[PDB]
């Protein structure tokens, strides 16, 4: 069926060929496993440093999203050239827009559309529009935590929860599913799937729920 | 300066050649007294009657959201045509559009931008994208009040509040988030008095007025 | 081949295939609406496209899957959305036609020999409320039309006529309520009117 | 005012620097005298050329309408170029597109827009759509006659008449509806004479006026 | 495999259909033994007949070069409608475009997109951006010689050659050759009237010059 | 008079606040003195990390120069973005499109536009198309040298023609090959300047000042 890859933004800060070289092979995975795939790049590092400078200089909130949108976008180009053919040429810059690239058959590739949401919210979308079931997050963290490994001691990983359960966790900036993208992930029921982008490689295995990964169930 | 109007669906639901009169002096108003005005108009019962037949069939919740945003677009364009001489001729379809087509220095009107959200939202974000100080919500109560004076009785009128005391308490989220973080003040006014926007928008006029925090 | 489908607007009040669908009363009632405040006659059409262009959306929504994602507003878009061999869905293009005008541009473009015009009424007569023609022509057709406007056209407009004449489609008059029973009705002979081009 | 103007495809086959220059004149006259104008250039020997062409290798009635309209664009280029810095520098392709381009304040030039119409209608279309009261039809001849006056000796210019005159008789079904429906009058004059637009536009100088009906 | 096909602008000025009637036979051939083809028309006649014209009224170089370019795209219709069904039905304005086009899998037909070059830079930057290994240069004359053909008694056509032994030596512009060089195209120059022996051509059992990437 | 500024894409990876404000600036001044400004911003070091990184898992050529053109463009943005209404916002990605956004009367901001040029030829370019005499090149240097700075003197006047001997996705020049085949044909003067001296570019335009006049011919 059709399943929508939301990849974090510190993807493409780290600089190693490896990544995008697995990121490749896993989407050519996926799809040898009759999946589409629709994939949603954030803005990393380069959205930060813009928004940033920009904002420095007293550049409205708007713009600043719609600089982290760009480069996000900029994103979505370079995993886009290098899934090229396998991936439909065109990166949408709406929801309405993504609708008509999906038609197309091939992967499509997406980065921010409106100022006040992060790509998460995007995905969701995205995902909703596909009737994608599943919305795999790939981030740089393994998964789904009660508090916080980093300021917190033995917070055990939560490999399963609902929208209820991550809304009292998390009870331009984000989170991962940020209001937009929960409110659509629960009325579309779509399950999502927080993941280390590191194991990209065993994704099919992520899928079927043979690997450490956390499954947020819609509620 | 700039201002942003949002009318509320119901205003084209009523179909009384007075709403679009009314509506078409008061743009020429701001107009003739230094303001660049910005308009969104909501789905109104069209929406409702097309997202209802749709959903009916089973028509997935996205899709529903874009009916009611090509109805909604479909007032912009009515509200657009009539203004004719004063509007940009062309109905944006995303926030970066609108941002786009108000360089041209003319009256823009819009619908609706992306699924989930309200036409509330994109008058929020439009407001922001133009540096809109303020956004007028003409809708058919007279404005803010601490429960709904159709079930309370003795409930009055907030003159004034803030975005906190509205809280407590059309604006959904983004649209909230976007007036607060952008600091917008929301003025809740009865499209029935856009003859008297002027008058309004200095305090005088019954009205309801949040402010951000 | 191909085929194009003229749905009538009034169905919304209520093989390759291309799809045309009218603004129904959303057209007229926003026409009506925008001339009372004195809009001009080429803005009222444009309503009126909008409008055939938002029933053209709710179509291709419950067709997903099978129609291209995209309502293209002018020929030379339908051109262009129908190389993507799945169903085009589309509404107005131009002020001063009709979609029935459109339906015939559409079926030409698309070299598709056979337009049928889904209405609410059974086929040709020869006055509305009287016989129904199960088979006539292009000038039959212009003669039973006459004089005596953003908002009513005639059953297949000038535009219309002169295309599926140049161009010899055949037009199929039928009634949306049958067009389950298209396959027969096409090529049956059912309750249906054949307007061959002369 | 807002005035259309029809430039026959006549006048770009004689490779003629005299005509563009007479029109740029004009067109700068127009515009010094408060008329905002609108341009529309036909296919021409061109558009001929390439249907000629297409049609032998059996292309589509559709797709030959195509080549003249995009030769008819080729020539609406040609005639932006030379109006560099007082048209807006898009040629429309589509009526809903003039009208945004015509948003610009600036002068506008088009082509052909669909299938099946002449530049005569798109030149009435775009007439109704700005709102012109007056679409001038600039061809190889002083105005109309009863028979052509190059080869029937004694034919007698008429300086008015009436949509039904000409129909009792330049105009394709399209055009006159449009111009009727609209009320927009046509002033058929020759293009040799477009320098002298004004005073044709006056009623004092050499010209056939068409009055809708 | 995908390869592109730049078609010189003279053959539109024969107002031949001969012409016409090969290319589509042509694509067809192709189409018919899964090559994907990738098509660039040059403005011919058309386009110095709007440029010298536009020229004699002082318009600038720029917009003489936008002229060249409109007219390069009314001979793109043209082909683009000749194989109606068989091309993707819009003619890109630009390589990023043309890029986007060429997404949908049918024949693309374009024509200039910026001002400073020519159809032949067009060529070149499509056959780079659809990996195409090789370029065909569809010209009037059956290929490269070592002394003009025009006037010179049957001289002798030299079958193979270098992006180096070009620069030692119309049809071929800077960017065209920094493209085909830094993207290691080869460029295949021939006779439009041969157009249906292309998959000899392209074999080598056929009459051409072939340019190789260096 | 018309007139086209571009601005290197160092300007941007230094990430100093105060680089945006200088040109800011320079723009209003420029303006208030009856110049309309065309700006086309390089792709700077965001373009040159995306043109590595893509090559490295082997993406085409034609592929990298778009990485390049979009990295350009998100500086064409953050430009366009500081310059509040007083440019129109949208960024032309040809030249076509530049000259239509041209007609509004504001002011531009560009990336690139096509593979196999650099941004100087799209200056160039976009100069001609908008009937610029002169093409200001606001490098990190002050001018041109024989030898990049070391210990070399500034030339403070040559041709293209001395530049052409003077003097790949990422590969600079001052002015590529049609960049000078544009100023050339259309006889456009470059000039150019450093940009931290933005803020004197009145000057520099009139003669005074520290700069590197290219004469066509
Ligand atoms: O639709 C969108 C997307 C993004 N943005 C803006 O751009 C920024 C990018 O937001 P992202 O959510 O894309 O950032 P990221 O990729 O780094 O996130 P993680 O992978 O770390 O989870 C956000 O901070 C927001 O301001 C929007 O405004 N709208
Ligand atoms: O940006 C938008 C706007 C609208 N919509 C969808 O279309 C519908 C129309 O959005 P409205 O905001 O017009 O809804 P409403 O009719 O209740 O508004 P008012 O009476 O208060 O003016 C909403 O119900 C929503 O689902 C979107 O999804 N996104
Ligand atoms: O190409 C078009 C299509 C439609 N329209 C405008 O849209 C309006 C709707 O005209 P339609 O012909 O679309 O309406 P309908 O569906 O009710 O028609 P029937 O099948 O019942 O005969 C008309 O008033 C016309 O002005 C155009 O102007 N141009
Ligand atoms: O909107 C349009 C315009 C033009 N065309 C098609 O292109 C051709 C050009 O139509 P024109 O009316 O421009 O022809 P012309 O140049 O000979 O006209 P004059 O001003 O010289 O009298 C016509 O023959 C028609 O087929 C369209 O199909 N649609
Ligand atoms: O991308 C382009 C293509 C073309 N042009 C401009 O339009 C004209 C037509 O471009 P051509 O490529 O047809 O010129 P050419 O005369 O060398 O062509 P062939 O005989 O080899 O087929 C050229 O003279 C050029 O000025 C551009 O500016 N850019
Ligand atoms: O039109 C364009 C512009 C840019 N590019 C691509 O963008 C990349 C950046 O080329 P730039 O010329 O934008 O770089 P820069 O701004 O840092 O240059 P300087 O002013 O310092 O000399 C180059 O690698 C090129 O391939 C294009 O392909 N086309
Ligand atoms: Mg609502
Ligand atoms: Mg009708
Ligand atoms: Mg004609
Ligand atoms: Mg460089």
């Amino acid at each position: 069926m059709n399943i929508i890859l939301k990849i974090s933004g510190k993807f493409f800060d780290e600089d190693n060929v490896d990544n995008l070289i697995v990121l490749r092979q896993s989407i050519k995975e996926l799809a040898d496993n009759g999946f589409r795939v629709g994939i949603v790049t954030g803005g990393g590092s380069t959205a930060r440093r813009y928004i940033k400078l920009a904002r420095e200089i007293g550049i409205g909130e708007a713009y600043l999203d719609l600089l982290g949108i760009w480069a996000s976008r900029l994103n979505a180009y370079l995993v886009m050239f290098s899934l090229q053919d396998l991936a439909y040429m065109h990166v949408p810059q709406s929801l309405e827009e993504f609708i008509q690239d999906w038609s197309h058959g091939k992967v499509v590739v997406t980065g921010g559309f409106q100022p006040g949401q992060s790509t998460a919210a995007v995905a969701a979308l995205v995902a909703e529009a596909s009737s994608s079931k599943t919305l795999v997050v790939a981030t740089n963290v393994d998964g789904v935590y009660e508090k916080d490994p980093r300021i917190y001691a033995d917070v055990k990983l939560i490999p399963h929860l609902t929208t209820q359960d991550l809304r009292k966790i998390l009870e331009g900036t984000y989170e991962l599913l940020d209001p937009l993208a929960i409110k659509i992930v629960e009325r579309s029921k779509i399950r999502v799937i927080v993941m280390n982008y590191r194991k990209l490689n065993r994704i099919i295995d992520i899928l079927k729920g043979e690997e450490v990964s956390s499954i947020i169930e819609p509620v």
